[PDB]
């Protein structure tokens, strides 16, 4: 409080007062004014505070002065440069340290905390620390460090056995620049909580990092690029937290763990390799095959009568279930199968293979059909059956996957599913969907202005719509292949759909292409209805007049299919997820695989 | 082990060996050639084993020669015709019991495991067994029975009363030919667990067989045909396992059990009556109101009365979770989307009247095959409409509903009639959009030459067409496929081998149907873009193609979403009946 009557009174100088609550007294020293502390100090002090005084840095004897010292506190000090630990170290009864506020405090040297068995807990944030503190300790301490913070710092490296023999709850290094904790960073330690999050330039931990560790209860990593998470020192973590790190790929065994609880992590399928672990346990055989020997017992020993001990390789599963996973899986993102039910993979499979024939009868009947002179729109209907053949490779890509990967899809899902291959599917499945909503779309108009003039006696130029017909394909081409970015990812389905919506401009990509849809359906309603007025003021030909009613069945069944595609979208305005998901999926592989699928039958 | 090491040189006799670890001697016996009781023997046998032995039958003097027998096991007794219980009873020093391969006993008398404290497992392992044994356990008994087991026997009946307090952790009677458990059976007896799996004959499962028993921890009937469950003395039930019982459609409410922690059905609607229990837990009112009061006091001391009893029903976990193939509450699931199939059936029939209308007036005097092939497309739209409108009903009947007595729907008959009427829908209308275009190519091509179909043929393909559809609808009905595996009735099952047979044949034969009547259709236009038809055929050609292609447009895309792909349901149910009633807007 001795700092607030100086900032009450504004006065850049050192003031002290006398508190029967603790006996010794507080003093507090403020403002530019002070570059050392003055020498007309009481020595008794327990409490010592300074506020962004001059101090440049800390002498390796600046606080032998008083040995009294029980908590030290520095705050907005833009002077200090350096310090030497060893001089504030040399305080035998120092409770609580605490440093903020300082921009250039580059360095911190030597062993703090040592020959000082009495500090309780260590804060220093928002801090220029360069460099990490090299912490060591003494098991002398009758407290354990209640908690030590470093984060908001600038540290980069951790080296060899930097952290040694602390004991405390809580372990703070959030928000600095790790580029690489070196083997045996920590040694003799047991920790509550370590925290490694908010680190996005962490890439490289070294397998034996924690290795050597006394105990570690809960750790954290999230937003970090670890690679692959270590091994050893992490056999007893009550919970693990991976949370947002997408380059953890692949974990390392899940036998290793023996006592976590909760774990959450960032793929989904995660979750389903601890669970479906139930036949992997026993597989082991070696020195976890001790471990769970000696695990099984340690439930069963104690869980009218009770069941005897199931084997190792039933009751280590049974507690395995407990471990709660968050990532669970879904209907969207399902294990040990891509499909699921039987019926859908039989279905797809002749779906697909109906879908190619479909392509074949176009072929076939549009070159029986096919008239001597260049016609604008064979090339249209051409391109509607290439988006219905590109709807025949997803479907087939779909089902040669659930083909092979059935019945261990959990191992290999994160692989496909970030992989390359799902990004092509996703390519396929918008691109197709696009490339025939645009060509309904450019039908229609060529058509509808074609007539519309020739009765005038005009006519849009041919080139014109082929220009068209490549401005459409240009868009379906940049609608699919931005997704490949950022912009919205492909990973958020094992079906490989976009049903990606979290950074607020992949809305704005879904509104764009919602936006295009009710474009499309307005667009299609209002040409059609003129198609029909020209058709009331003059007739048509004889030969191509089958064409003339295919694009009249295209103006009853565009509009009678996209009038509820519309009206779900608007009542799945709550976006409910695995519900309206599911609908926007239906939605996608119905009404433009209805004129995709038609296109023989219609087109003949 | 010591004793088939004795045997394995050539041990065609009885012999005995004193084991330095258990103090008492070990004595074994095999060989056809010991067909009674040892010759000379021991007076001090610890530990005893009869592998192949010819022993014909047994009588309480054969164990009380030597009656310091601690150890018993039998294996292999080809010759076996009859034990008695009393025997084994006698000889109190017991603690194992083992009785193996028994081919051809055919009884056992006496009570078994009674007189007897010390016994710890009793393993009859298929003894072949045609009545169980009278076994019991006194007051006196102390020791826990690790294990009492009948394996593969012919108990055909358990009889009444039959068990007095058996304190067996487990009981397993599986693999048995049981056609009748009588009350009581199980009478005062303390299980851990009881497992009759296996029993396809138990058919007659009694309202109080398992009356009055000490309890159950869980109870297993995995594979039984019961037609009924006991609502008595299963309250005390920690775990109900009930997996492939096909018959047991009239579990009582969920309410009634009080301890339940896992349980399994065959039938999700189960679950899901566990679950929905919401409103089902106050309707009961009765002396169960007094048991909901005593159970909430015992829950609520444990950690409004409803919202958290069913919390607790909610953390009763059940492996057949509902799934989108039958949703609970409802068949529509959407009220939206209920309007919607309301709408599409009410255009169907709608449209089904103007189109009697339109036959009526626009019909030619002359007959014409023709216009039999047309009448016959119109009753397959309507029946498309009927099957339609009885589903919509059925949701309306049923609305909020779809909990409670949903089985009787989808097993009983109104899913059975439901998908008959839907399939045979289907397959008429595909095979009438076959024979039209057929007859179209087939009139298109023999005129030109001179020539046409015969009449009586066209008829007779036509009726041999409608009994294809018939007998392809009729086949589900059996078990060649199921109806019953969804609320929308269709033929969704593809489990079995021949199932997965019937169904992808089914779509391929529609598919290529389709795909052979466009080549037809092609071919057709193909010839008159080459040669010029009649003008009173050419127009009656044209209406007819235009009738075809449109037809193809409305038709296609319904099936290719019923594959890839709720909003299933909302398609072969909206857009396939459009098309059904759209095409005779194109055929007029
Ligand atoms: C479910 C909601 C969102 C949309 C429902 C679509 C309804 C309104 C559509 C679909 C099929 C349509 C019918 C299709 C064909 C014809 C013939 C034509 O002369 C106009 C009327 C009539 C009879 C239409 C009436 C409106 C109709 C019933
Ligand atoms: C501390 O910081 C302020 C703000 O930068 C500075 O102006 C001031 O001189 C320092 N001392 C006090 C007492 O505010
Ligand atoms: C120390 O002396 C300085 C001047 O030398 C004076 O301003 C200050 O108040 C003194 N402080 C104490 C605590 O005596
Ligand atoms: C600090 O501790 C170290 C540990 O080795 C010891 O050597 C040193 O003398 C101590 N210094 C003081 C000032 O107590
Ligand atoms: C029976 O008598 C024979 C001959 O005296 C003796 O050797 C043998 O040990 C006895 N027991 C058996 C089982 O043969
Ligand atoms: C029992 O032993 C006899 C004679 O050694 C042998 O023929 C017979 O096969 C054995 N029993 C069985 C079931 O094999
Ligand atoms: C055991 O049987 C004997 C006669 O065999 C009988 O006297 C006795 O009461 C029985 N004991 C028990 C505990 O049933």
């Amino acid at each position: 409080h001795s700092c607030m009557a100086l900032k009450a009174e504004d006065g850049e100088g050192c003031t002290c007062k006398q508190t029967k609550r603790y006996g010794q007294p507080e003093c507090c020293c403020m403002g530019l004014i002070v570059s050392q502390l003055p020498t007309n100090l009481t020595a008794d002090v327990g409490y010592l505070y300074l506020h962004n005084t001059s101090i440049s840095v800390i002498t390796p004897n600046f606080f032998d002065k008083f040995p009294s010292i029980r908590e030290l506190e520095i705050d907005n000090s833009a002077h200090l440069e350096h310090i030497d630990g060893s001089s504030l170290s040399v305080l035998s009864k120092l409770r609580k340290l605490s440093v903020v506020k300082c921009p250039n405090l580059r360095e911190i040297s030597g062993k703090l905390l040592v020959n000082n068995t009495r500090i309780q807990n260590v804060i220093l944030k928002n801090n220029g620390l360069a460099t990490m503190p090299s912490l060591r300790m003494t098991d002398a301490h009758h407290v354990l460090l209640d908690r030590i913070d470093l984060s908001g710092n600038k540290i980069k490296f951790i080296s060899d056995s930097k952290v040694r023999n602390v004991k405390a709850r809580t372990v703070v290094l959030s928000e600095n620049k790790l580029i690489e904790i070196s083997g045996y960073a920590f040694t003799e330690s047991q920790f509550l909580k370590l925290k490694l999050n908010n680190n996005p330039d962490l890439r490289s931990l070294s397998v034996d990092a924690f290795k050597n560790m006394a105990g570690l209860q809960t750790l954290d990593l999230s937003h970090t690029s670890i690679d692959t998470l270590p091994i050893n020192g992490l056999k007893k973590l009550k919970t693990l937290i991976l949370n947002d790190v997408p380059t953890l790929k692949s974990l390392p065994s899940v036998l290793s763990f023996t006592d976590l609880e909760t774990a959450h992590f960032t793929y989904p399928h995660h979750c389903c390799l601890f669970k479906y672990v139930d036949d992997v346990t026993m597989n082991d055989n070696g020195k976890y095959q001790r471990n769970a020997k000696e695990i099984h017992k340690r439930i069963c020993d104690k869980r009218i009568g009770a069941e005897p001990c199931q084997s190792i390789g039933e009751e280590v599963q049974k507690y395995y279930s407990n471990i709660t996973c968050y990532p669970q899986p879904d209907a969207l993102n399902p294990c040990e199968n891509i499909v699921g039910y039987p019926f859908l993979r039989i279905a797809v499979w002749v779906v697909c293979l109906a879908a190619i024939v479909g392509n074949i009868i176009v072929w076939a009947l549009l070159g029986i059909v096919y008239e001597k002179r260049m016609r604008m729109h064979y090339l249209y209907m051409i391109n509607m059956s290439v988006a219905d053949m590109v709807t025949g490779i997803y479907l087939a890509v779909l089902a040669i996957a659930d083909a092979k990967m059935s019945d261990e899809y959990y191992r290999h899902a994160v692989w496909w599913q970030t992989g390359w291959g799902c990004r092509a599917a996703g390519f396929l499945a918008v691109f197709a969907s696009e490339l025939g909503i645009i060509s309904m779309f450019l039908i229609a108009f060529e058509m509808s202005y074609n007539t519309r003039q020739s009765f005038r006696g005009r006519r849009l130029s041919p080139k014109v719509g082929v220009l068209l017909m490549i401005g459409g394909w240009l868009f379906a081409i940049i609608m699919a292949i931005l997704p490949w970015f950022d912009v919205s990812s492909y990973s958020e389905s094992s079906v490989c759909l976009p049903l990606r919506a979290a950074t607020i401009f992949d809305k704005s990509y879904l509104i764009f292409g919602l936006s295009f849809n009710f474009l499309a359906f307005a667009a299609m309603a209002l040409s059609y209805g003129f198609i029909v007025k020209m058709l009331k003021e003059n007739e048509t030909r004889e030969e191509d007049r089958a064409l003339i009613t295919k694009m009249t069945v295209l103006v009853v069944t565009d509009l009678i299919c996209w009038f509820p595609t519309l009206f779900f979208g608007f009542t799945a305005t709550i976006g409910f997820p695995l519900l309206s998901l599911s609908s926007a999926k239906f939605v996608l592989v119905f009404f433009f695989p209805i004129n995709a699928f038609a296109n023989p039958f219609l087109y003949v």
